[PDB]
């Protein structure tokens, strides 16, 4: 019901969009800043970005910017890099359909996307929703990291992966989970996932393997497997020699084989997943 009456809201797409644009547009509606998407010239479906009060504080920073608090909702990122307007335009409208993805699978919350401001070509910066981390419980706040680790893995399923987070199995940036209240959450977006290009280099078939079982080296990494004596396994051993072994291939791709490493006490996999797995075979 709300598509027509946020169309009526203000227009904000000259600050974040190529103009004119036939596909998307962005608007602020009663304190709400959406991206909306058309298909034969109508609006067809939104996607809520931040919320809008329309020296600043400190909140962090990292190696390639730093994220300051514009409002209480909303977080605010000046990057140290420097390219043309239309390098953020076009990140901007793939973060915008990669938000869509996210809400047509239920796991938008989960992630922290935004958009850059462009309306001053030499004063862009990076807005996104402000979150607020709590301490981190791993076995009080297990199904917080197993509900995230099931939402990358629909991500990784088809083909979009974080571009820093878990990289490879021996890389985890575990300063980009953010635990909240409800759940956690993964920042450090502001480039969009990453997703293959059809490029076939050495390096971009090893990225592609390494980013569609990126949730699994998250969550063997914080649960990793445990033996008789409660020490525990190296995941990545038998993880690495399959990937050496079968190449351009990953273990998301062949449930068969994360079933047997499971079942060997090889890897380690959320509850729900393996009741799923499990329940397929009773089926
Ligand atoms: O009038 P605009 O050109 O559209 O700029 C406004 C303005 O930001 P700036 O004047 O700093 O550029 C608002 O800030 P206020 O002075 O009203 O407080 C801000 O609202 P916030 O207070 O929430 O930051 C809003 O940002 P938003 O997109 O969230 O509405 C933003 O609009 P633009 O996004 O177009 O820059
Ligand atoms: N949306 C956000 N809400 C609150 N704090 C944030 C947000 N994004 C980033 N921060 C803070 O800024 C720091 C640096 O973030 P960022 O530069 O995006 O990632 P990295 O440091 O891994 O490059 C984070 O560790 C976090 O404390
Ligand atoms: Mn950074």
């Amino acid at each position: 019901p709300k598509i027509n009456k946020i169309v009526n809201g203000t227009d904000l797409t000259p600050h974040y969009l190529s103009e004119p644009n036939k596909e998307f547009k962005i608007y602020r509606y009663n304190n709400e800043v959406y991206a909306v998407r058309f298909e034969n010239d109508e609006p067809m479906d939104y996607v809520l970005m931040w919320k809008s009060h329309k020296d600043y504080k400190e909140l962090g920073k990292g190696e390639q910017g730093t994220v300051y608090e514009k409002t209480e909702d909303k977080a605010m990122k000046v990057s140290r890099g420097r390219h043309p307007r239309e390098f953020y335009e076009e990140i901007n409208l793939h973060i915008i359909e990669q938000q869509f993805f996210l809400k047509y699978h239920g796991i938008q919350e989960h992630f922290v996307l935004g958009l850059w401001n462009i309306k001053n070509e030499e004063n862009v910066y990076f807005y996104m929703p402000k979150i607020n981390a709590i301490p981190i419980n791993k076995k009080i706040d297990q199904p917080k990291i197993e509900e995230f680790v099931l939402a990358l893995k629909e991500l990784n399923d088809a083909g979009y992966w974080h571009p820093d987070l878990a990289n490879n199995p021996y890389h985890i940036s575990p300063q980009n989970l953010i635990a909240t209240e409800e759940m956690v959450k993964t920042i450090d977006l502001d480039g969009g996932f990453r997703y293959d290009k059809g490029r076939v280099d050495e390096l971009s078939r090893k990225s592609l393997v390494y980013g569609k079982d990126q949730w699994l080296y998250v969550y063997n990494f914080i649960y990793p497997p445990t033996d008789e004596e409660d020490h525990r396994i190296d995941w990545r051993v038998p993880i690495e020699k399959w990937y050496e072994n079968n190449r351009d291939e990953s273990l998301s791709d062949n449930p068969h084989t994360l079933l047997r490493f499971y079942h060997e006490g090889l890897i380690s996999l959320p509850k729900k997943l393996a009741h799923d797995l499990h329940e397929t075979i009773l089926e």
